[PDB]
């Protein structure tokens, strides 16, 4: 596509976050960059209003897998690339993040291009989380799992959907499962690529900058696409 050539080099990205879990509000600032030749992203989030209330593991994926442009997609499905087709205008990414036994995150993210430099802006809404549940009780560990986000084509709305599960490790060896479920639409009306089904493998890596006094959480993930079928083993 068009939108692709935007991505060939190094391109720095922006994340401003607007949040509200049970009625704490909170406000998260980000800055780094991606390069997508190799579906990397390098990012630093700040939680501009003091303390975060809920833990970081469970933004990662509004935070990081809100610019999904960054992922890596194999030379032989380039025409599978919608998050970069919508570009410059961009995309509408909207998710229901479900977690097992509490409550639930509604997310709805614009994400385009200002300048040369990438942005997303979240709206974040928490609802019904249990006071000493494994999200406001924090007791998630500060690490992460590598998981597959499945798309789908949906040619009504003119763009794609999905379908993921995160598993957010308790600090007593147990499991806190994130059902999320994914929409995205353009914002222009120019022609983007519908996909066939396939699949993001993703995987991210939290840690602390030494430097840093404010609540935060550097982000390194590294995104590639697979699951479609290929005759390129017969070249060899």
């Amino acid at each position: 596509s068009k939108g692709e050539e935007l991505f060939t080099g190094v391109v720095p990205i922006l994340v401003e976050l607007d949040g509200d879990v049970n009625g704490h509000k909170f406000s998260v600032s980000g800055e780094g960059e991606g390069d997508a030749t190799y579906g990397k992203l390098t990012l630093k989030f700040i939680c501009t209003t003091g303390k975060l209330p809920v833990p970081w593991p469970t933004l990662v994926t509004t935070l990081g897998g809100g610019v999904q442009c960054f992922s890596r997609y194999p030379d032989h499905m380039k025409q599978h690339d919608f998050f970069k087709s919508a570009m410059p205008e961009g995309y509408v990414q909207e998710r229901t993040i479900s977690f097992k036994d509490d409550g639930n995150y509604k997310t709805r993210a614009e994400v385009k291009f200002e300048g040369d430099t990438l942005v997303n802006r979240i709206e974040l809404k928490g609802i019904d989380f249990k006071e000493d549940g494994n999200i406001l009780g924090h007791k998630l560990e500060y690490n992460y799992n590598s998981h597959n986000v499945y798309i789908t084509a949906d040619k009504q709305k003119n763009g794609i959907k999905a379908n993921f599960k995160i598993r957010h490790n308790i600090e007593d060896g147990s499991v806190q499962l994130a059902d999320h479920y994914q929409q995205n639409t353009p914002i222009g009306d120019g022609p983007v690529l519908l996909p066939d089904n396939h699949y993001l493998s993703t995987q991210s890596a939290l840690s602390k900058d030494p430097n840093e006094k404010r609540d935060h959480m550097v982000l390194l993930e590294f995104v590639t696409a697979a699951g479609i079928t290929h005759g390129m083993d017969e070249l060899y």
